[PDB]
This record gives structure tokens, sequence and C-alpha cells, in this order.
């Protein structure tokens, strides 16, 4: 049952373009009495309280997205998805285009989060949750 | 450097990048070119579902399909300084191939062959090829 993971809370610091790509594998766990979530921050990294251009928060068929600003969090774009399958390793792709990023499940396109601060302010890549987290790559 | 021409077997997906590090040569009786090839790979003259071309300001991409080539997309562009390291970078989406260079977007060209029959990606030209990176 033993197997190699990186650690969770995951940091990589990272400069993003208009064609970059970030790469997660991962499989989510059975926490003790709750459901597993699972995060993903695009942050400036300036420090507790610094902007979060965006985030990508996942529980239990639901995906929350926001952008935090000037210690304030925007209007939720909020989804249903059947994407993760619990037990299931599952890989996630985020796409920064200029216009927008892309998220990818398992091949096929789930969401899209228009910028709304700019792509360039992201400094720290941030991944975390109940999982047990592979790989992250970034190109 | 890397060899050149460079091969390397793919398998592309709807979300799924080619990122192609090198600088353009400047040759003594000739424009220095630039070729990229995303094909089938079944040998000499297999289909070739995506040809990316550039020499003297000027971008030639095409499909050839059963040994000819289709209606070129043609186009004019100042990205590639002859002596420069360049960056030149191929987004593969379920509609297009989308093409940049040094992080400004130059083209696209829509999937006229399915992206799924991509087998091999053949990089050649005038170049010296530092590196060659997908994921």
């Amino acid at each position: 049952p033993g197997m190699d993971s990186l650690p969770n809370p995951y940091l990589q610091s990272v400069s993003l373009t208009v064609c970059y790509m970030v790469k997660i594998k991962a499989n989510l766990l059975s926490p003790f009495g709750k459901n597993p979530e699972l995060q993903v921050d695009f942050g400036t990294g300036t420090g507790q309280g610094g902007d979060i251009p965006f985030r990508f928060w996942y529980c239990d068929g639901i995906v929350v997205m926001n952008t935090l600003k000037d210690g304030s969090w925007g209007k939720e774009q909020k989804l249903h998805t059947e994407a993760f399958v619990p037990g299931q390793p599952f890989e996630l792709q985020f796409l920064v285009l200029e216009n927008e990023y892309q998220v990818f499940v398992n091949n096929k396109p789930i969401c899209q989060f228009a910028h709304r601060l700019p792509l360039q302010s992201v400094k720290m890549l941030d991944v975390r949750g109940d999982i047990v987290l592979t790989s992250v790559d970034t190109l």
C-alpha cells in the first residue's frame, strides 16, 4: 500500500505566462468523518492575507473558484462536477491563457475562470487537501 | 546542444504543450529556416497533420494528407530575430493548435486531421536546438 508522494501542502514559486500549464496528479483520501477537499491557489506569495488571484476549491461534487483581493473575497463562480471520483487517481490541469484559466480533469474541460488580477502577479502555487499528491508539473 | 533534426514520439491531448528553445543561426548564403512537424510517424511520406515552417519573416502552415499538401495558411511575423535565442510554443487544444513565440501569440491552426493521429514530433532547421519539452 506504500507509495511515494509529495509534501502536502505543496508549494512552488512560479512565473505565469499567457501560455502556461500546471499538471497535478493526485488521489482523494477518505478522511475520518468528513468529505475530502482539494484546494489549488495561484497566490501572490506576499504572506498571510496577501492577494490570491485564483483559488480553485473542490469538495463533494462542488467546485468553487474565487479571487482574494485587498483582504476581500469576490463573487464565487460555482459549479457541479462529477469529475473527481473518490479513490480514483485523477489528473488536474490548469491552462493559463491571456484571458482566462482553463481547467481540465482527466483530459476533459471542466470550467474556465476569467482573470480578475494580472496573471503576472501570481508568484506562488499552492496545492493542498485531503489528497495523496504524486506529481506537480509546470511548463 | 540537441540533435538536429530532433525526433520524439508523442501522444497529444486536448490540453498539451510543446515548448522549444533554440538559437536562430545566421548561415552565410541563405536565410535560416525552422520546421516543426506534428506527424503520424507512419514512414516516409506518411500524413502530417500539422507542419509549421518559418523563414525570412514568413510562416507557412499546412497539412499533408494522402501524399499532397492542402491549402496553406501563410502570414508575416517579426518574432524570430535572427541570431537571437527564441522560445516557440505549441499549445494543442480540442479545436486548434496555438503558436506562441517569446510569450506572444503568433497564429493558430485549426485541426485538419485528428490530433489523436499525431505520433511523432520532428524539429529541424538552421538552429542550435537547446531544449524540447512537452506537457
